[PDB]
Parts: C-alpha cells; structure tokens; sequence
C-alpha cells in the first residue's frame, strides 16, 4: 500500500497545482517534528545544521514508503472555485507592467483552518507559492494590529480619539510622508484608518513606546517574526516581511473576537495501523480584549465603507448585491513605489488575505492596489460564495458588553471640561459624540494635549481654532 493527502471530506488529492506541494510540505514539516520527537530525543542539535537535513530527508522518505493518511483542511470545492476564479479572472490585475503575481488565503475565522488558497496565476508557468513562501511588507495594513489595535488595547485611546496629522519628520530630519503629503493638522482615528495617513500610526507607536508596552509580545502571539521592534517606521510595516499565510492569521485575530488561532492546513497524520502520528492541537490564545477587537472592526467596517482607499464594496455590489450585503471588515496597504498591495477582508466567519506584486520587486501602476486588487478580490470572492453559498455568512460583528462609552467633543476626543489655554483657562463646548473605549473607565476629561502625537506650534494652531466656539 502507498501514502496519500485528503480534502477534509475525505476524497483524496493525490497519492505519494500548488495543492499538492503545500500539502506535501507541511506534512513533511509535522512528520520532521515528530521523527525528532519520536526518541530521537533532540533539542539544540535540532540548531545543528546537517542533522536538519538528515532529518527532513529522513521525514520525506517516511511519507513516500511508511504509507499514512494526511488530512488537510482544503474543502475541495472552494479550493477548485478559487483555482478557476484565477484561471477565469487573474487577468483583471494585468497593468501595462507585466505579468502581475498574486497570492490569497483564505482561513475560517474559528479552527484557524485554511479553506483554500491561491498560489500564483498559473503553476505551470511559474512555480514560486506567492501564497506561502513569499514574503513582502504588510505595508499600512500593520497599522490595525501593531498601532491602534494595541493601544485601544491598553486603553491609551478609544473610537473617535484624536490624532495629529500636522507634518513632522524622522530622526534623520527627512519628512513622514503619505504620497505627496506633508501632513494635514489634527483628524479622527476613525479619519486616519480610511485614508491611511501614515503620521497617526507614527505617533502612536512612539507612545506605545514611551509606555513600553509589551509590543512584541502581542506581535508573538500571532505568529509574527519580527526581527528589530526599534524602528520609527515600523507601524508603516517598515521592516517587516510577511506571507499571505501568516498575516491573513493576523487579520483572523481582530475578526474571532481578539481570539488567534493557529494557522493550518494539516489536521490529522494517521500511521497504516490507525495510530495517529500528529493531530492538529486547538491551543486559542487571547491576544485582544473583546473590547478592543470588536471596536476594531467597527472600524474597519468603515475602512472598506468609505472606499477612500479600496474599491472594492462598490465593485462586489456590482457582481453581487446580496452577498455585498454580508458584513464585511478590512484595511489596505501600498509599499514604496507601488511595488506591492495588499487587501484584507473578513466578515465574521471568514477571513481573505491577498497581495499584488512582482517576483522581481518592480512596480505596478498606481491604480493597482485601489481599482485591480480590488475588483479582483471581488470577483475572487464571489466564485467562492458562488461554490459553497452558506459559507462567508450573515452574522453581524458587534460591539462587545464590556466596551465602554462616553460623550466627547468631536474636536478633542475627550469629555468636556474646563481648560488651560495660556492665561485665559476656557470652557470646552461644541458638539459631542459616543467613543468606545477597551478600558474600565472610558475616556478622559479634554486637556491641553489631547491628541496622540503633535507638537507645541501645531496644538497652537489647533487650539487657535478650536477656539471660534
Ligand atoms: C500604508 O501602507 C501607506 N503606505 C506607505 O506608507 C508607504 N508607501 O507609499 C507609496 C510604505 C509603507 S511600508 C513601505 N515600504 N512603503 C499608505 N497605504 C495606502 C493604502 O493602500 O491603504 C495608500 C493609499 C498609499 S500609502
């Protein structure tokens, strides 16, 4: 009798394109665990580097004779559906620069499991797996889980707080850019996730940095490697490299209600006699409060809503009203020179990671991101729906209990009150709006600094006008 890999209904992929060599990868990958497990009792040689080698060849040839049963998490019909909707439409990302790669995953928002995934625009014509292997910078898809998400999370701010966007530059004196921008004054969290300015995500980590939040700690829970926590960028994506795997895994976090779990496309390894040589262990870690998490995808409800950054819901309406209806949640990215996009999406019983790009690092049209990506994750996400109708869902994400309200003045974030604005202290009035919090008490009463980030000219200007009460 020989080895073989099975959907999870049961029906059997191959016996021992991309679907065969992920599969067949990560179950050599589990099947090394356990060998080094299995006895040989290693640790630390484990770092020595030709016993790896021993070890993965040893783990590949005991798939090949050693005839097991390999269980993945692939539900056939979405993974086919998926398959044809690039055959069908991968062209809708061409851009006058070349062939465009790209990669999807798509992972159910409570096992962790992976449904399907795409792997590139054709695995015949190029093998590289843009959907696991590739890495490239989330960009300012980080800002929800490394920025807002952690801060929200430790309650140094709630829903409508407020944050500069006035110019300001690195440490090296060069400016903090967003595309052409020097900046722009103060503006919403709400503001700055829809438009993605990058000035909020950059003093928003500088704060978390000065608390010293356990930043990494957070990043660990999900999954993330990342090598130097200290650089100003870092909330930009600057020096971070994901896969579409992995970081579909962060946007699965935010969506299960702050609960992560792990990444997976193997369920069960069944020895010839039964015995079960690896099974999936559901271990959920709670990387964000209820609270927070689920004032983050009030949010990011409104990232797709506002379309300022995606086409995307005006073009799934297009090919779907109904389904157009579902609640969708989701953040975009674009690297330096249009060389990568990124496009997120979960609604609550799903998530779809996907990213744009070239092989060789060169760049894509302006467009490509906003407009392409867009109506391409669409498409994309119809011809799932279209092959398996119950399975994206109709429930709503909704605001946790625990999240905690408060009356604040939409020009400060803040509950209104008496203050100190150089000689003259003034009564703080306007009008007023509800902010969600993640803390036990709510937001705090206005005070001179009310933004996160800003410097002393810019709360100058900003205070100035406020004042025409
Ligand atoms: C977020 O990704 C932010 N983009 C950038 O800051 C940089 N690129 O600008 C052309 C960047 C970030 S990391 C890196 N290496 N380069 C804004 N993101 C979007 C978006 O798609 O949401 C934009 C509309 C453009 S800039």
């Amino acid at each position: 009798s020989i080895s073989e890999i099975t959907y999870s209904d049961g029906t059997v992929i191959a016996s021992i394109d991309y679907l065969y060599f992920t599969t067949l990868a990560e179950a050599q990958e589990r099947m090394y665990d356990y060998l080094a497990q299995r006895d040989n009792v290693s640790a630390k040689e484990l770092k020595n580097e030709a016993t790896q080698k021993f070890y993965r060849d040893l783990a590949a040839k005991e798939i090949e004779n050693g005839g097991y049963k390999i269980t993945t998490t692939i539900d056939q019909k979405i993974h086919s559906a998926m398959q044809s909707a690039v055959a069908d439409y991968g062209y809708l990302l061409d851009d006058g620069t070349g062939r465009v790669e790209v990669g999807n995953v798509l992972m159910d928002n409570q096992t962790g499991a992976i449904l399907g995934f795409v792997g590139g625009r054709n695995y015949q014509e190029n093998q590289n797996n843009h959907a696991f292997d590739t890495k490239r910078s989330p960009a300012s898809t980080t800002k929800p889980l490394l920025a807002y998400g952690i801060a929200i999370d430790q309650g140094l701010m709630g829903s409508e707080t407020i944050l500069s966007n006035y110019p300001t530059n690195f440490a090296n004196g060069n400016p903090i850019m967003y595309a052409n921008s020097k900046g722009t004054g103060m503006m919403t969290l709400g503001e700055a996730l829809n438009y993605s300015w990058n000035i909020p995500a950059y003093w928003t980590y500088r704060m978390l940095r000065e608390n010293g939040v356990d930043v990494k700690g957070y990043m660990e829970k999900m999954g993330y490697e990342i090598p130097e926590y200290g650089i100003e960028s870092l909330p930009m994506g600057g020096g971070i490299e994901v896969t579409v795997a992995q970081h579909t895994n962060g946007y699965q976090t935010l969506a299960n209600n702050g609960v992560y779990h792990q990444k997976h496309v193997i369920s069960k390894i069944e020895a010839a006699d039964g015995r079960v040589v690896y099974e999936y262990q559901d271990k959920p870690v709670q990387v964000y409060s209820k609270a927070t998490a689920t004032i983050m995808q009030g949010l990011l409800r409104e990232v797709l809503s506002s379309r300022v950054t995606t086409t995307f819901k005006s073009n799934l309406t297009s090919l779907n009203p109904t389904l157009a209806n579902a609640d969708w949640i989701g953040k975009t990215g674009t690297t330096n020179q249009d060389e990568n996009m990124w496009l997120m999406l979960s609604t609550p019983r799903l998530t779809l990671g996907g990213w744009i790009g070239h092989d060789d690092n060169h760049s894509l049209s302006q467009q490509a991101g906003y407009s392409n990506n867009s109506n391409y994750m669409a498409h994309l996400v119809n011809a799932i729906q279209q092959a398996s109708p119950s399975i994206w869902g109709n429930e709503r994400f909704a605001l946790d209990p625990s999240v905690v309200k408060s009356e604040v003045l939409k020009s400060t974030g803040q509950k209104p009150g008496k203050v100190s604005v150089e000689g003259k202290e003034v009564e703080v009035t306007g009008s007023t709006v509800t902010s969600y919090w993640a803390n036990k008490s709510g937001a705090p009463a206005t005070s001179y600094r009310f933004a996160i980030g800003g410097s002393d000219a810019d709360y100058q200007n900003a205070w100035s006008s406020i004042v025409g009460s």
